[PDB]
């Protein structure tokens, strides 16, 4: 492998009537070429169809681009609750890519 590929930011709070936020995903190494790599939502305190719509989706990097960056939906209600995670990882990179710590980013919902 000469590209990486890593979430940055790594880490994301956001308040629970945000609407929605915005991900990143880097490529480092190798520019140069067609690279692409997967990700999806998962459940950890926060549950997807409660405090945050699933997504999954394909991230592609076209040759000279290094970032990709796509939208989350957050869920707004009126109960109160404690702050709250879920966690968001990426999956299936492309030839010649290798993920790279934190291939794991890690959301934080606080109330409002
Ligand atoms: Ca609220
Ligand atoms: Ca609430």
């Amino acid at each position: 492998e000469f590209i990486r590929m890593y979430f940055e930011p790594g880490h994301y709070t956001v308040m629970e009537n945000c609407g929605e936020f915005e991900v990143r995903v880097v490529r480092r190494g190798d520019i140069s070429t067609y690279a692409s790599v997967e990700y999806e939502t998962q459940d950890g305190t926060a549950s997807a169809g409660t405090d945050f719509v699933g997504r999954k989706g394909l991230l592609s990097f076209p040759p000279g681009v290094d970032e990709q960056r796509f939208r989350i939906e957050v869920i707004d209600d009126d109960v109160f609750e404690e702050d709250e995670c879920f966690y968001i990882r990426l999956f299936n990179p492309s030839e010649g890519v290798k993920l790279a710590v934190p291939m794991i980013a890690t959301v934080m919902i606080l109330d409002d």
